[PDB]
């Protein structure tokens, strides 16, 4: 974590590679870079929000686009059913939506993820653009808190 000034004091593009592990999104973190200074915290966080507030579509394809899938990484009882339940899971929703499943899971057990995935994968197309658009603004937001303090 940065101070807010050391954020107002860098050049235009290192402070853009500060930002850039927040999303995949270069024009976010270039709006917030531009809009500088910020001259407390709070109102840096206020910023960050009205520039995600418009994610669209095309928004979650781009922020999504390089994300590894669920068969990407190649390495009874209660815990063996639940990891078993949340990848077969996993599976049917990136064949069933082409995307990566994207949830905020800080604060959420795996009990709580399976039944969000659960309830995603019989959703609309529309409903989970909207959903999954809200997760990303929302990890997103839990990034730049870590990234830039006061």
């Amino acid at each position: 974590m940065i101070a807010l000034s050391q954020f107002n004091s860098l050049s235009k593009d290192e402070a853009a590679g500060l930002l850039a592990p927040c999303v995949a999104l270069p024009a976010w973190g270039e709006t917030l870079v531009s809009l500088r200074p910020f001259a407390s915290r709070h109102a840096l966080l206020q910023t960050a929000r009205e520039a995600m507030a418009n994610w669209g579509e095309d928004e979650l394809n781009a922020a999504l686009s390089a994300h590894p899938r669920i068969g990407e990484k190649p390495t009874d009882s209660e815990n063996e059913r639940l990891a078993q339940a949340l990848r077969e899971g996993n599976a049917r929703y990136e064949a069933r939506f082409g995307r990566v499943f994207l949830i905020r899971a800080k604060g959420r057990s795996g009990e709580e993820i399976l039944q969000a995935l659960t309830r995603r994968l019989q959703h609309t197309a529309d409903e989970e653009v909207a959903e999954a658009l809200a997760q990303l603004r929302e990890i997103t937001m839990l990034r730049l808190e870590g990234a830039i303090g006061e």
